């Protein structure tokens, strides 16, 4: 059944959308729209499909899907790691109880302040984007009297080296003093739903792993990243973890194994509901406007993203789904065929979980959404709906 | 000279970046980077351009370019009247001391609480999106015993009527008894560098307002919208207010009417410059990256729009031009601010400023990667005022905090 391929925790009963056990409607009714809300128990069987697949492997949450701190404490408690690109995402993972030896740090966004806390708190390892990053947090280590743990990122745009120089990086960083090399890190991509490609990345990644343990590096880690797509359309068929597993198990090696799911856990994990407003033509085109918009989710506005839209009450048309936004590109779905809906009623936006709310702003002085998780017929209220004085109050009595 | 058609208050003094008596590199070193840095001059002018150019009419600013409160105090001491989309626009307007008499409410982003507040608020004219929306503001003004003034949005995308079956919807508005018949209005697109399309745009609107008379409507309000270009680019050459008035005028001494303008990007976007620190350089390849702290987050136009915002160094070292991509520090491939650009070459540390920042800038600033916003500063005359204390990371997460 479709919605159960989306999310098993998604059911109708008697024509009314439920989650976890709890009425969408009466979340909607209780909370207020635009609301997100959350399924544990998804989020916990997600990470426990690659504790399966993976038995021996470091599983990283990546924290860039979802930086809400509740659903990062639920993650931690399982044993997830971090895999972290900023100063506040190490803030969170810290205040979520995810020790510094599952965190590791990615990306280009690394201020002096930002790599000086990091290396303090003494992480798992930084997966290094540049050589002056190498020249950089070897300084920052040495004022510390510590050693910062480095892997290169390899690349089997800003990112990565080409996996065909990356013994020159290896061989630089050996000079500095106050880095230890630890690791190999890869990221290949997203929303990757043919996993064909990690065979020869994988198999790249462990031909640098033995030419470096030739060479007399002690590679403790391989971090493969993450990736793995999710099913946003219809007719998308997700890979599982042990899908990955099978397709790389004669490839991996006495390494340990990090992996770094975002949208694997998260994306399927979160729906967003939306009150329609006003139905309005225009010549034969229908437009059904809702009260939630690119503010709130933004993938379909500036990645013509597909997300399923259900309605929360099933009852006995193709439509532009349109949000508040005042903006031509402010559109949940285009050209999109789904039942009939009236003023009041309310819509399920499907995969919302992974890069919604993360990337929710202000935009047209519009609060964001209430954050709820549920549990088996219990609710949470992870986040409170902003109000207008919160977006504005780093302005008042200043 | 080129940094001056941009915004006459910015200039180079002995190789170092100013802008109204005040050096970037020291604004930069004090409030920190990434940091929004405002023209209080620049915005003044800006308005009263318009001002002179329409003397008897109402100058609503769109508060969506730009939603500081002491930018929109600042306005609203002019003489400024608001056109808002939202409840926290409104909210916005009125704490800026912009009285509801100059406020008009435009756009889809209309819930019940929403039009409850404003028809409560009395603001000047609702511009109407569509007929269920005539019959919510007329049951709603009902309940309150008011009255809502209205406009039809008309399209001389999901907004406004084809113009040729608006006067249906005014037959129709003329029937709800709490309904008020006003104003018509159109916003014909934005960012409008050459303005000849205005001409065809408002004559429809007249043609509209002329039969609307006729069959004995009192309109006492045509609002014309805003969407006057802004120089993005070196090449670009921008209309000035006085330039629509001279277009207009002919067509315009036909009606009774008083006219609205609704300027955004005019008035804000020059105004506003993104002063952002260099982190690391990185060679990949062919290509040159300058990765700076200041990301998609900060401003979000060169990523989805692929929008060309002019790149400078606060400090001129006469050095060779390098061809670069100017990067952020968010985890996405799109993440830049310019691509394929040349610019002085630039050191760690170094400073840049991105210029046309101050409209769709902070406004559309997110916490992605859980990244603080920038600070803002306000700029006049030599001296400063900070506007926007920058975030922390307890700010971003506070709702989530104890319940």
């Amino acid at each position: 059944e479709l919605l159960k391929e989306y999310n098993p925790y998604l059911e109708y009963r008697d024509g009314e959308l439920f989650i976890e056990g709890v009425s969408l409607k009466e979340l909607a009714q209780t909370f207020g729209t635009p609301l997100y809300v959350y399924s544990s128990n998804f989020i916990k069987e997600r990470f426990e499909a690659y504790r399966k697949a993976f038995p021996d492997a470091l599983i990283c949450y990546a924290v860039k899907a979802n930086f809400n701190p509740h659903l990062v404490k639920l993650l931690g408690e399982l044993g997830a790691g971090a895999d972290i690109v900023s100063g506040g995402e190490l803030y969170l993972a810290k205040k979520a109880g995810i020790p510094p030896e599952r965190i590791v740090y990615a990306g280009v966004g690394k201020t002096e302040k930002e790599l000086t806390d990091a290396v303090d708190s003494e992480i798992l390892m930084f997966n290094v984007e540049s050589r002056q990053e190498l020249d950089v947090l070897n300084e920052i280590a040495g004022k510390l009297g510590k050693k910062a743990r480095i892997a290169i990122r390899v690349n089997p745009s800003k990112f990565g080296v080409d996996i065909r120089e990356a013994q020159k990086e290896y061989e630089y960083a050996s000079k500095l003093e106050n880095l230890e090399i630890v690791g190999i890190h890869c990221h290949i991509g997203s929303q990757i739903l043919d996993i064909s490609p990690y065979r020869e990345a994988v198999e790249k990644v462990v031909s640098l792993y033995e030419s470096l343990t030739q060479k007399g590096f002690d590679i403790k880690y391989l971090d493969i990243g993450g990736g793995l797509g999710i099913k946003y359309k219809p007719e998308d068929k997700e890979p599982a973890p042990q899908d990955l597993a099978d397709l790389l198990k004669d490839l991996l090696v006495k390494a340990k194994i990090i992996l770094e799911p975002g949208r694997s856990i998260m994306g399927n994990a979160g729906i967003l509901i939306t009150q329609v407003q006003f139905l309005k033509d225009k010549g034969s085109k229908h437009f059904i406007i809702v009260d939630a918009g690119m503010n709130d989710l933004i993938r379909p506005s500036i990645y013509n993203a597909y997300h399923h839209i259900i309605p929360v009450e099933t009852k006995e048309v193709v439509a532009d789904i349109v949000g508040p936004i005042c903006e031509t590109g402010d559109f949940l779905a285009l050209d999109r065929e789904i039942e009939e809906v009236q003023r009041g009623e309310y819509l399920a936006v499907l995969s919302a979980g992974a890069y919604g709310f993360a990337m929710s702003s202000h935009y047209n002085m519009r609060p964001r959404a209430a954050e709820v998780l549920v549990e088996n017929g219990s609710v949470k209220l992870i986040r409170k709906r902003e109000n207008y004085d919160y977006i504005v109050e780093p302005s008042l009595d200043i």
